[PDB]
């Protein structure tokens, strides 16, 4: 009943041009069983936000990738907050909630949005430069760490660990198990940036560790939300941005809207996370034997969601495969759906919106002007080497 695809969707293949397969995915049924792996695959919206909404059957305390923790030991020990079911998720969810606020946002923004503006002014002196490393990488370097609180020495520790974070979801691949390989000293570095004494007056670690006497969390879970913050709040960020100069290099029509009114610099910043999906795919396990798309899956189970995948299919989305900066989004799953639902959204998008509004008021042209190199990740989407000539307004 169910269909068997030999798809691999961790595959560099995959990697390099993932949407044909994801049609494949999509049309082949609501739920599908990807023979390469042992787990079930969802890759319509309708099915994806399903199991996203229901956290009782499609739980995440055993695991969001391959690995079921009920089976193997997990590589690190586990998130407080991703890799956690209600009740367990949900006082450490609040407590990040409020740490990632409104009011924070405020006391931020002013610091970003002249960060931002600074770094394209410097681009802009340069002419000719690299859209990923100077650019997606470089701005959210330049804010996220200070404002998590980090000193500058071996900060160049965050890029790796949160490439391993993300190829650790991944099954046990070269990609999984070389980053593994390597990943004792940012595990280290990491590990120690997390205690109260190395967390700067004010940043986000300092306001976690002050949490820790409210009852909502304990002085012993600070640490670990730390490191999820350092683990899934910076390449995550990159990636959405380098997403977003991809598309407005590749669609110059959208480039020329978005300069004509800078306040659409919100919505093109989310119309990318859409379009580009730098989280391409998310597991579950099912808690007991649960009916999905008319497919009965039984207790124990990994189920695949391709978030990505979603965000394309037809089903939902009126020309999915076009970037429209003014397109309702609202409802795309690139931060997920549900009580996981990307609890540092309002930072990402922080970010995205001051960088595109840079972008919109200082720069006439963004023209590819060089080879284009992909960064192969077992869950994150993004490039390695975006060359592009920027010309001022
Ligand atoms: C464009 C940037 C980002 C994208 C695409 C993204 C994507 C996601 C997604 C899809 C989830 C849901 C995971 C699940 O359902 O299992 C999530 C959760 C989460 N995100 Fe993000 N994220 C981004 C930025 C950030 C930032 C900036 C931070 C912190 C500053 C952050 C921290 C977290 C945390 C801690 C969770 C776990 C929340 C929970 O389990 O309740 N993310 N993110
Ligand atoms: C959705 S990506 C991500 C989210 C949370 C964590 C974490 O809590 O460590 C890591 C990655
Ligand atoms: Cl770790």
């Amino acid at each position: 009943t169910i269909p068997h695809l030999a798809i691999d969707p961790f595959s560099l293949d995959f990697f390099d041009d993932p949407y044909p397969d994801q049609q494949t995915l999509r049309d082949a049924g609501p739920v599908v069983y990807l023979d390469k792996w042992n787990v079930y695959g969802v890759a319509r919206y309708a099915e994806v936000h399903a199991v996203l909404n229901d956290p009782t059957t499609f739980c995440s305390s055993r695991g969001v990738g391959l690995s079921d923790f009920k089976k193997e030991k997990p590589w690190r020990p586990p998130s407080l907050i991703l890799e956690a079911d209600p009740p367990a998720h949900t006082r450490p969810r609040a407590v990040l909630s409020k740490v990632l606020s409104p009011a924070t946002m405020k006391t931020i923004r002013d610091g970003f949005a002249a960060a931002a503006d600074a770094k394209v002014d410097e681009l802009l002196q340069r002419g000719c430069i690299d859209a990923i490393a100077d650019l997606a990488e470089a701005y959210p370097l330049s804010v996220f760490p200070d404002a998590m609180g980090l000193k500058q020495e071996g900060r160049e520790h965050l890029l790796p660990y949160a490439g391993l974070v993300f190829n650790a979801f991944g099954p046990p691949n070269e990609l999984r198990q070389t980053a593994i390989e390597r990943s004792a000293p940012h595990q280290a570095y990491v590990n120690e940036q997390c205690q109260r004494p190395n967390l700067a007056p004010g940043g986000f670690g300092a306001c976690i560790h002050a949490f820790t006497d409210t009852g909502e969390i304990t002085p012993d879970e600070a640490p670990l939300l730390v490191r999820s913050l350092l683990s899934a709040g910076l390449n995550t960020t990159v990636n959405g941005i380098g997403a977003a100069v991809y598309c407005l290099a590749r669609f110059p029509g959208e480039l020329q809207r978005l300069r004509s009114d800078p306040t659409l610099a919100r919505n093109a910043f989310e119309e990318a996370v859409r379009f580009e999906s730098p989280v391409q795919t998310f597991f579950r396990t099912t808690t007991r034997e649960v009916e999905l798309g008319g497919a009965v899956i039984g207790e124990g189970e990994k189920v695949l969601m391709f978030l990505g995948s979603a965000n394309r299919d037809p089903r939902r989305w009126s020309d999915p495969d076009l970037y429209d900066i003014t397109r309702k989004t609202s409802g795309h799953v690139g931060f997920g759906s549900g009580v996981h639902m990307c609890v540092g959204q309002l930072v990402a998008r922080l970010e995205g919106e001051v960088m595109l509004s840079a972008l919109a008021r200082k720069v006439a042209a963004i023209d590819i002007d060089g080879p284009v190199k992909r960064r192969f990740n077992n869950t994150l989407r993004g490039l390695e080497s975006l060359p592009v000539k920027l010309t001022p307004a």
